[PDB]
């Protein structure tokens, strides 16, 4: 469970990010690409993107990234109380897509990467720390949601 503290520093960084929120995502992305390269290989949509400067360029890319900010965002905003929002997102992940949960901890650290290479001013350690914990917990309960569909991720 995360302290009022820490939802407050875990949301204080995320109104940085809703200021660019396209940009946030497509650096998010494609750093997950670069460093697990697993990823990208699984998602049909964008596999063929062959270099950085391609996935930069990809206006559907940069869609999908603001998708996946924007519901991420939405579970964050709920501090904790995510149940309605993460229900749809564990189905979809489980059932059709077929996403470990080793590869929500991928996106996980590129999501601090990225937050921190932008924002090192408003995430120090206890940011970051506070950001771990609040990813943590989203990566928990996705998991356990996992189960009840009958996926072991
Ligand atoms: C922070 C973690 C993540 C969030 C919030 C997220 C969110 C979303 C959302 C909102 C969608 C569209 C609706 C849906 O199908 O559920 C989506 C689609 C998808 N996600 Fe995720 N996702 C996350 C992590 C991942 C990871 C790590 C992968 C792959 C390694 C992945 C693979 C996919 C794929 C393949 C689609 C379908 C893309 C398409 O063809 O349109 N997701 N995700």
């Amino acid at each position: 469970v995360l302290s009022e503290g820490e939802w407050q520093l875990v949301l204080h960084v995320w109104a940085k990010v809703e200021a660019d929120v396209a940009g946030h995502g497509q650096d998010i992305l494609i750093r997950l690409f670069k460093s697990h390269p697993e990823t990208l290989e699984k998602y049909d949509r964008f596999k063929h993107l062959k270099t950085e400067a391609e996935m930069k360029a990809s206006e559907d890319l940069k869609k999908h990234g603001v998708t996946v900010l924007t519901a991420l965002g939405a579970i964050l905003k709920k501090k904790g109380h995510h149940e309605a929002e993460l229900k749809p997102l564990a189905q979809s992940h489980a059932t059709k897509h077929k996403i470990p949960i080793k590869y929500l901890e991928f996106i996980s650290e590129a999501i601090i990467h990225v937050l921190h290479s932008r924002h090192p001013g408003d995430f120090g350690a206890d940011a970051q720390g506070a950001m771990n914990k609040a990813l943590e917990l989203f990566r928990k309960d996705i998991a356990a949601k996992y189960k009840e569909l009958g996926y072991q991720g």
